[PDB]
């Protein structure tokens, strides 16, 4: 049974991505865009009025198994999408113009395992070679700077970079769906938690991108949208000095492909309950999250 007020576990996701889309046949379309280590199908929702050669915003959610903030935020964002289609002037201009690739679970092994064994858990679900320690960091494996800092090379650890670059079957399903898409995909969003943070590139290195300035405001301008609700105070700016250096991210590797609108969304909270965030609170930091990426998705439309 499905709640957008409760964390939901994969078997109750993987049902909503069908029934979502079996509901707005004619404004969803599913599809599985690869296969996890232990077999599982990576799902993507495609979201907007039905049109030729379209742009896109692509945006997932769950890289991270303990992230549970996360993967709601995805299946609220489908929710918002579909209830205001139609009848609110700027989403329904945003499905007009323009469609949403939503994965709401990427790193699905690793979530059916936080359900089922260790709720702590973080990394994919791979054996590994020389040693009993399962799982690679899927936000090591992309090949953006890959390993050369801010990932660990021992296998036993939560930041393990993998055994090279889209070593992992959930990173090179998602790298291959993009690089088939580079024309129509206009910005990437990627969503975690927590510390409330919006972040773009770079972190595999203290360089700044191209477009930093129009990055900076963008976030700056997203933040102070997102606080006006409930007074939410997020920071923002490049990955390597605003959390720390994180070689192989995927919006790092999404930047430096042509997408040159790329952010990492940490959301609530800073840390009181961390990633163990209270249900009470899902509605609240979904509806804020919100108003961040509408304001985002309003500019990319407008400077497309
Ligand atoms: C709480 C939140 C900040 C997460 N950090 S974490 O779970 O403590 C990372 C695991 C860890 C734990 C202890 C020591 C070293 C690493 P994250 O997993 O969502 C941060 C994310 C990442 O580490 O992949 C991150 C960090 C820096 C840059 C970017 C953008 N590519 C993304
Ligand atoms: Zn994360």
């Amino acid at each position: 049974g499905h709640s957008y007020e409760k964390y939901n576990n994969w078997e109750t996701i993987e049902a909503w991505t069908k029934q979502v889309t079996s509901e707005n046949p004619d404004l969803i379309s599913r599809t599985a865009i690869g296969t996890t280590f232990l077999g599982n199908n990576i799902y993507l929702l495609k979201v907007g009025k039905p049109g030729p050669n379209k742009p896109a915003i692509f945006m997932d959610c769950g890289f991270h198994a303990r992230e549970w903030i996360s993967h709601a935020f995805c299946q609220w964002f489908v929710r918002e999408a579909v209830l205001t289609y139609g009848y609110e002037s700027h989403m329904t201009e945003f499905l007009n113009k323009l469609d949403f690739y939503v994965l709401p679970v990427l790193n699905i092994d690793g979530y059916i395992y936080t359900w089922t064994k260790n709720r702590m858990w973080r990394k994919t679900r791979s054996t590994n070679a020389g040693t009993t320690c399962i799982g690679t960091d899927p936000n090591r494996n992309f090949d953006a700077g890959w390993c050369t800092t801010g990932a660990s090379t021992d296998p036993c650890d939560e930041t393990y970079c993998g055994s090279a670059a889209e070593s992992e079957k959930e990173t090179k399903a998602l790298a291959d769906f993009i690089r088939n898409n580079l024309s129509s995909i206009k910005a990437y969003l990627t969503i975690h938690s927590y510390s409330q943070m919006i972040l773009y590139p770079y972190s595999y290195d203290y360089k700044l991108p191209e477009n930093n300035a129009e990055l900076n405001n963008l976030a700056k301008a997203a933040v102070k949208e997102l606080a006006t609700l409930y007074g939410t105070k997020y920071t923002y700016g490049p990955g390597a000095t605003t959390i720390y250096p994180a070689a192989g991210g995927s919006d790092d590797w999404a930047y430096d492909q042509g997408i040159k609108y790329s952010f990492t969304f940490e959301l609530r909270d800073k840390g009181r309950y961390g990633f163990i965030l209270p249900e009470s609170q899902i509605q609240a930091t979904c509806e804020e999250t919100m108003l961040a990426i509408k304001y985002v998705t309003n500019y990319v439309l407008g400077h497309l």
